[PDB]
């Protein structure tokens, strides 16, 4: 047993507003009430589509990732981490892909700035079309489920998912839903050993999930990272101002890139 599984534990013994209140203590939130509001409205133009854009804005503007050239963004839904790589200096094509349907998010038309380089679609399962090539991986996909259990089988397919998709020196953010399940340090260790980065927590995380990223560009000994998250979300539970602080949104431009 780990420090995570209790963290666990300890989470789904709250009270239903207990834990309302654990979620955004002393987090980090992102100020989205106006652009969404403008979505709501038809407007295509500086709106981040989803609090994702803000989310990968965190990590890239600390070269944690660089994204560059061939961008694929595995479980893209709305959009956000891909109309949000549109816009980047260093970027060629962005394909996203996404299930959608009735009860998935579905990717939202935008005309931010780069969007014209943004492809995405809807209907696709990624864990079976064929890898292609890519100078940049993304993927935010992992479904949070009580039970720890779950978690680490859905993170396990997702990394062995992403590997299949990895070459050498490949730009990439990937989820790691529950990274402190014993099956999923394993898989990690040799991950990194093979390729290179650690795991990273983005403060914009909500205290309800253990979710670290594997970004490319950082080191860092896998085991120690995942204790000091779940040593931080202890933390957490007893906590003495727990009001989140807020970012203004990603502001993404509009109109098209040559
Ligand atoms: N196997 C799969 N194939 C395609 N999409 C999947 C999938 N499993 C989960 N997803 C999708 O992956 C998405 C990840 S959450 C979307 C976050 C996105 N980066 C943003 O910033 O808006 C979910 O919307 C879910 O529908």
């Amino acid at each position: 047993e780990t420090l995570g599984e209790k963290w666990k534990s300890r989470l789904n013994a709250l009270g239903k507003s207990e834990f309302q209140i654990y979620k955004k203590s002393g987090i980090q939130e992102v100020d989205r009430t106006l652009a969404k509001e403008g979505i709501k409205r038809g407007e295509t133009d500086h709106h981040a589509v989803s609090r994702g854009s803000a989310k990968l804005r965190w990590f890239v503007e600390r070269n944690l990732v660089t994204p560059e050239g061939k961008v694929v963004d595995l479980g893209c839904g709305r959009g956000g981490w891909s109309y949000y790589c549109g816009g980047l200096k260093n970027v060629r094509e962005v394909k996203g892909l996404t299930k959608g349907g009735p009860g998935h998010e579905e990717p939202i038309p935008m005309s931010t700035y780069g969007w014209n380089l943004v492809r995405l679609q809807s209907g696709v399962d990624v864990f079976f079309i064929p890898p292609e090539r890519c100078d940049t991986l993304l993927c935010d996909i992992g479904e949070s489920s009580p039970n720890p259990t779950v978690e680490a089988g859905r993170t396990l397919r997702v990394l062995n998912l992403v590997e299949n998709w990895l070459s050498n020196n490949t730009q990439f953010c990937v989820k790691v839903l529950n990274p402190y399940m014993s099956s999923v340090i394993e898989k990690m260790e040799a991950l990194q050993r093979k390729h290179g980065g650690a795991l990273v927590r983005n403060p914009l995380s909500r205290n309800s999930t253990h979710e670290m990223y594997w970004v490319s560009n950082a080191s860092g000994n896998i085991v120690s990272s995942v204790n000091m998250i779940s040593r931080m979300l202890i933390n957490r539970f007893t906590m003495r101002h727990k009001k989140a602080t807020y970012e203004p949104d990603v502001d993404l431009g509009s109109g098209t890139r040559n």
